[PDB]
């Protein structure tokens, strides 16, 4: 279990 | 890949510790649960379950006014009692919205080679921190929006790896302790080894109180959390 | 209450057994369950046996009420030899009530634990003169020992401590850690590493060919 | 979790949260009755004498105001319209605590309390302010007791086994049955350590007031 | 002569009882207002456990414990008492316990040493079990008395009876009120303790002025 | 007549302690002087003025980028050199609403009894207490009401009274001392006999300083208190 | 660097002065001290003078450095006889290195002196054995001391002290108490009250009565 | 009293409060210099490892920054619109400070700072709740140094007397023209303390990012 | 034989030089290892303080202080050595100082003697002196030696160079810190420190290395 | 100096 928040490559 | 999913996390902390909560929580309308994963949630449900019912088997009568005043129990459990991971938290009798009762916890998901004896044994500003946010879900404008706020920028409590040991021949258990202080870590180490400990303010009254299990506590015994069954005033 | 500290076992300066300090009810089964240690590792090394023991390291040790007689006993022991040269250990010991608290022992100050393996390797120099020993470890203070955070067994699964603070509940986990056991520990010989050694009950005759080589 | 009863300076008549009657109705009475004790006494040094009265820490054994022990601070108060009671911040400890480690243990709690209770004689003065902060009150730092024993009917036997679990045995004894009052004192009264076996007899209520 | 402070008492360390390298009753360093009430209280002791245990009696009194005390002033003359008394023997086979005592002024703290340190009397139990080994020099142990130190020991916290029984202290902080308190406790009591023995356990008591005749075989006995 | 004047005052503490400020304050136009008699104000406003004099005639054309980068300075002063009382105390350079430089003090005014080796020997918290009262008179929108309000409300710090001694013959002093502590509180004031004391944070750097001067300190050596003249870095 | 404490004077088993562990730097500065106030009391008490000196108190005392010689010295001292009856006191002395605070030995624990005292008087009983004494004295431990904290006059008028805590603000305080001085205290005697006495300096001849009798 | 330099979560290029040139400027310096280097070595590796690294406690003998000594905490850090610098709160303590008192003393003051460091990355996150906590922050305690000299070019002596002051004597020494960095470490690198003569050579970096 | 733990090094406490009651070097418990470039050592910087003294020497050489010592490893050996030197001499009248040395195993913690306790050490120096006083049984000096303990010293702090130049320790707390501080100060050192004297002053002192010949004359001399 | 504030006697 890894989980966080936010995301850094765009999502075009 | 880590720069797909999240973003700093500066300590990288949510690789070395998953902290979250799970229960019923007064602003909600049933069994609430985020931050843990689920190998812990399943067995930890499972478990309250039994000692919910079992607990009520006992006390007949008694056990809602038992219940309502129950103490909050902190807790260190060793690893594979619950899957992997060891396991240290809060528990605190609890409510949901549409008066259901179940209890709520704040839980902290720790490697299996986790020093218990630390935790157990270490400072209770923690378990204190945690005691607050749960007892203020309780109050009356209590903004369920801020316990889940603090829950997640909870930081996992301090706690170093412990002194590697290893069971030669079935009677001999050897530790790599080689100072005083080395051999201390490596006893308290050793007592929470398959065992889980609850300690707290007793409610009751002049306190808890450490108690060991060996495993987790048995299905007739949950009833000792909700009430009473030190010296000694001649 | 004869002297804090007392010694069993086989003087370089002396010809047979030697004992001051050390009531009956520890020295019948220490002596037992050391000779059936000598034997037994003497059969599993075979030729080897004589070697390993010349070399061994001293052990200090910490050994719950009960199993050597009703009080807990710490002390250190080391490999000797008397006047004509039969092969024996030489054990410092100190009684400690039944309510005294091993986990601060075996985690605590070295500093007695040191001296008492000083003044048993001083019996193995030239010319030691016996009394010298047996005066200094007659004078020798109890090493720092309080009494155990009190327990109850309960129902068979449960186990209360009327520890309420932080260092309490530390101090009753290592304790329990102790209780039934002995352990053992120092700073190693040349083939076995400096560690610590727990077992429940006094080791069995077949391990104690550990005390003296690691493989 | 901590309450108090008595009379505060911008509330009408009386004021009590957080305290059982099993200990209201016996600590109310006992400072009433000590009040017309001291005024006989005093005459009139009296009013001058109680305005500037100290404020007392007590520690009060099971028995005597009900079947827990209290321990707090009681300062000379006064209502809304000038009529004068005193104001008694207090933590109900039942039983089996160890009064010793309190009355000999940190001032910090006590310090607070003393700290919250003038601070209602302040102009400005909130009276919401005052029962916000003493219901955030923790209570005070109490340990469990040393086993005890009466034997015989002369003898006292404790488990003590070294010089701190003796010390504090005595003290503990020290504490049992009795009820200490201690705190800074005035102008007229040094500080100091009073103590009574029970609480002290109305004719006595005027030393807490003044001193010789 | 010279008297270095006007009095022979607190100066210091004294003894009384049997010693078994002596004849008679060995003494040094104590008045007779201790010696005399303390060897009164001794001896009737001594008969009560003799009547209430019968044969078991020598064979309890050759192995009880040695028990450390600390004694309020009033109950063996005017001074408070502190020190440590053993079952002793003489050189003819006769038994009486040997006392290391020393006297202390009226308003000595007697909680601080009930509640202190535990040297000086582990130093004293040292000395009185070296009177009864075989090589034993009589000598060595006057010399080593005459050389102890007296217990630490200083004033209790000023104290008076106002209003016929509110009692007031002179304590203005924590440790000062922990004091003032643990003397209460031991005003007109004497208290005792030990190591014990192997018959009885560790523990502290406290009784009203001197323990009563029929108590003494709890010293002796579980 | 106590009750014809005031009415509770709890601990009588306006008979045992006057506390108060004097001095400029930034918000007011000029000196200001609120809970000090006035056997201490003339004393201490001669001697402050007279080493701000001293000290303009030192430092030249430097004073005043000294005088407004000085430190704060905590001090206690034995009896008599101010007149009557015993007085402790922190005075800071402050400024008032015309732009006119002055030091703003709060000073504690005690019997000439009290044991000012506990207070020069004590913990620090009054003087913090008192510290930031003052630094937060300077502040753009400080509220002059507020400064005034808190000072009145401001607790005389802890000060017992002192060994008792007794000077026979002018070579020998007696103290009434028979414990090590009563002792070691003996020396501590003697130290402070006819005394005064300075020390504080020191601002220029790593810190003051315990300072004592016999009496008042002179004129020409007030330029001390507000620059340099600890080691040392190999 | 010789025994960490000393002694000087009379004792009831020997003929004359006598004198171990301690320089000459100290022992005639000291003799000298002593011997004028043992003269300058005899003409002011005249045939009082027997009488008090046989009950004075025993004197623990603390001595600023540069007043017997550079070091700082502290003991006890104890009115004392010699085998052939005469009078002169018996005094244990630690010399202390100059940084030495004696504020701290003032106001520091009693364990020290009181067994300085309690070996003082052994030497007055029946047949104390000499040889005890000395031994005893040369096992003695030098008593607890630290360096003083740093200080420095300035200009004549103002003393700088290093002190940075509450703590050292107190010990730099008390420091500064001792320096230049001599401290003495004790139990009394039945005509002097226990308390404790400062002098600036040794104290004159003509004060040394007041270590005999109060008036 | 205490400040700050870098890159804050909610504003726009580089922020700075607080702290002189004298140190702002080689601070900078040899954080980018550093940045740059990691790259080189880390390659694709590098931002994932930037994203999860710790944060590092340093103390920084006099010298190396400017005149004065400087001790702080530095955390990988991010502006509004999403570039990547560290930001650091660091306090000026000039020259005669014992550093050894400050890396081997009470962590309290540094996790404050680390506190509101993480506070920054919070959603949120006031960006003035920070400046102002910042300005509020008290120096760290740092004591006087032991005096110290080098005689003849082999020989250091220290005006130590007693094990206590021996004890600060050495550490004293080994902080000497040197930088520390300490702190909890990240999922990579464990706790830990490193030294460096100097500040750490731009190849370096890259271990205070990921650990082997 | 017998050696209990496969070596006679660390077990533990020696000595070597000269002493009063014995003809020529005295040696007892020390390896080769450590004899050898001590004496070396030693002699060494007789020789330099005599030439650089001339006639002072002898009177400086009386009257010096007892130093005590910490030493890196690689020194004098691959073990670290912790100890005591004092201005000696023998039955005929040849001057040497006596040292009581304890090598410690490489990893010893240095630091923590250095800055640590006393007790060792000022017991060291009460052996050391009585070997001066006229009564001096020199049976009773090696009965002492072999019965001291060795000094309270656990293991440094483990520690690695990483990135060429960038040390690296595991230090997690501040104790761990400061010690790991402390011993950093003591690599590829030898300290030196005592009670000093009347002519030299107390404090410490840090060589690199082995003090060089010419700086022998600081020991005796201020 | 005992100053301090307010006053209880009725002042008609």
């Amino acid at each position: 279990h890894h989980h966080h928040s936010s995301g850094l490559v765009p999502r075009g």
